[PDB]
């Protein structure tokens, strides 16, 4: 059962406008195609065209990404499945904008209603909405694990400082599992604890950037939500569902020496080519997210691209890579 792959294109920034930049990317949601002009000046041109599961043009708002993509995934998490969403693409294209989002300028909005909010805040807010009074006891735990230069950092632990590296081990109980020694899990007791926890992440990320070269565009971040659910029947019997969601903001795809990013590409090649050895263990990212690539997790990829012709080759590289990823078959619960 194929993983889901969608492609989003960012809008032009203020610099590009003043330069009066023409888009090289046309998105057609009805067709679900992305079309890229690869040459030709105005009146005759060649293009490359790709169809994906969904396609979001440069005007798409965060709420549309949320309703289309994440909403049906979060329902699946609540049914006790595991899900993963990846953001993939060149630095500058909106991976962090999508996964996290931004604050509207000028304190116009509270966080829970900011229209520039991205997947992480919207998901956490919505979990408490969906389960207010339907008869399901639940708790919500989050962790934020990042990988930079094949080392692991905990971005939510307010006790350690970002410098301290974590150790990864195989999980004896679990064949396709790893234990991350020291990784903090924080309990989010209600929707009003959400924002302050995200803020701590952001502050730790600032320290990280100071300490490590090109940190934000070289480190992979895995933000996890675990929802432990319990229902009681009319007969007083307990029913248990556990759902885990990973929101993965990958290192920028552009080109250095990212072993996890190299390994991810090789894991996808092995999977789509049906070759029997898959090199999960050749990097920390793919050991951790093993079950998301051809395993028992439902999995989406959001491939972010740029509308500008300066970014042509890398936009092509991204769509090519996203397009073959479509052939990965996962086996959810
Ligand atoms: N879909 C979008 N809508 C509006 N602005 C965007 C969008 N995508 C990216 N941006 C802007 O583009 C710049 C780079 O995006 P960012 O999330 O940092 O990308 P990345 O994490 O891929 O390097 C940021 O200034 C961001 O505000
Ligand atoms: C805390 C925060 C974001 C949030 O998604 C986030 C940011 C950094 C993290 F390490 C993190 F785990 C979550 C994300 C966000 C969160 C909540 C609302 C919103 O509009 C935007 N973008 C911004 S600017 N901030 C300040
Ligand atoms: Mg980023």
């Amino acid at each position: 059962k194929n993983i889901q792959v969608v492609v989003r294109c960012r809008p032009f920034n203020l610099a590009e406008r003043k330069a009066s930049a023409h888009s090289i990317v046309e998105c057609d949601p009805v067709r679900k195609e992305v079309s890229v002009r690869t040459g030709g000046l105005a009146d005759k041109s060649s293009r490359k065209t790709y169809t994906f599961d969904m396609v979001f043009g440069a005007s798409t708002k965060q709420i549309d990404v949320y309703r289309s993509v994440v909403c049906p995934i979060l329902d699946e998490v609540i049914m006790g499945y595991n899900c993963t969403i990846f953001a993939y693409g060149q630095t500058g294209t909106g991976k962090t904008f999508t996964m996290e989002g931004e604050r509207s300028p000028n304190e116009e909005y509270t966080w829970e209603e900011d229209p520039l909010a991205g997947i992480i805040p919207r998901t956490l807010h919505q979990i408490f909405e969906k389960l207010t009074d339907n008869g399901t006891e639940f708790s919500v735990k989050v962790s934020l694990l990042e990988i930079y230069n094949e080392e692991l950092f905990d971005l939510l632990n307010p006790s350690s400082d970002v410098s301290e590296r974590l150790q990864m081990f195989d999980d004896p109980r679990n064949k396709r599992g790893v234990i991350i020694k020291g990784l903090e899990e924080i309990t989010v007791h209600n929707k009003d604890e959400v924002y302050q926890i995200l803020e701590k992440g952001a502050a730790k990320r600032t320290t990280a950037a100071t300490l490590m070269n090109a940190y934000s565009s070289r480190s992979h971040s895995v933000f996890s939500v675990t929802i432990h659910m319990k229902e009681t029947t009319i007969d007083g019997e307990e029913l248990v569902k556990i759902g885990k969601l990973n929101l993965v903001d990958l290192a920028g795809s552009e080109n250095n020496i990212n072993q996890s990013l190299l390994t991810l590409g090789r894991v996808i090649t092995a999977l789509v080519e049906r070759t029997p050895h898959v090199p999960y263990r050749e990097s920390k990212l793919t050991r951790i997210l093993q079950d998301s690539l051809g395993g028992r997790t439902r999995t989406s990829i959001i491939a972010t691209i740029s509308p500008a012709s300066l970014n042509l080759e890398e936009t092509l590289s991204t769509l090519e890579y996203a397009h073959r990823a479509k052939n990965i078959l996962n086996k959810p619960e």
